[PDB]
């Protein structure tokens, strides 16, 4: 996993699809790592999730038009939280298309935060000049509007924030999450992707179908222990 900054890592899934970890600090969490991918097709880019800012979410625009060699014409965003769209106004301000479930749009509208382009409401089939790209919302987790995006020709599934990675014990930041749903959404996951050959979380290290069960149970627990 090689570093490009001092504050910026990528990790290699395939030829096509890339993972890249950014180290930002948060009032009330600290110090904290947040995942993203990068999905090239003949000298394009899509980008899923920025770094929690402008800055570091620009290094990485460069690094990929730089080392992967292109031209970044495509964002989605996990849900409405900074260490999702916190850098989409630079995006904007060089003619990135979005893409959201609409709720996320409606999200950030309301509390002045950059607004992506196009909403979707259940799913968002995108074409990265030939290359499929899935949006899925399949019901509320983490946070009320969070979506996967599945990858058909790569079997890789980006599973955001509503997913743990498998040494996470705690369950964490609920502030906006709908706990009522989580656990009827995952098994929508589990079941949607039998076969997923990647599967890469909001935070920690990625790995298989696993991480679905290993957080179906986290937050069981929370729900027990706390009721
Ligand atoms: C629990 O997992 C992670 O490990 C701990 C040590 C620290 C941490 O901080 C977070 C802070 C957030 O702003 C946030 O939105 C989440 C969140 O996704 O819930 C996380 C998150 O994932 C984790
Ligand atoms: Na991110
Ligand atoms: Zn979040
Ligand atoms: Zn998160």
């Amino acid at each position: 996993s090689v570093k490009i900054s001092d504050d910026i890592s990528i990790t290699q899934l395939s030829d096509k699809v890339y993972t890249y970890v950014s180290l930002a600090e948060i009032e009330g969490w600290g110090m904290v790592p947040s995942n993203g991918m990068i999905v090239i097709n003949n000298h394009q880019a899509a980008l899923l999730d920025t770094p929690i800012n402008d800055a570091q979410t620009e290094m990485l625009v460069n690094w990929v038009t730089d080392s992967l060699h292109a031209k970044v014409t495509t964002f989605i965003p996990n849900h409405w939280h900074g260490d999702c769209i916190g850098g989409l106004g630079y995006l904007q301000r060089k003619g990135v298309q979005s893409y959201a479930n609409q709720m996320t749009i409606d999200l950030a509208k309301e509390k002045g935060l950059p607004v992506p382009e196009h909403g979707f409401t259940d799913s968002l089939t995108v074409s990265l000049d030939g290359m499929p790209l899935q949006c899925y919302y399949l019901g509320g987790g983490h946070a009320t509007d969070n979506i996967v995006v599945w990858l058909p020709t790569e079997n890789i599934l980006f599973g955001g924030c509503m997913l743990k990675d498998n040494q996470a014990t705690s369950i964490g930041n609920i502030s906006d999450a709908d706990v009522t749903a989580w656990p009827k959404t995952l098994d929508k996951v589990k079941a949607k992707f039998p076969s997923a050959r990647y599967v890469v979380p909001g935070h920690g290290d990625y790995g298989g179908t696993e991480l679905i069960e290993h957080t179906k149970q986290i937050v069981n627990q929370y729900i027990e222990s706390t009721s």
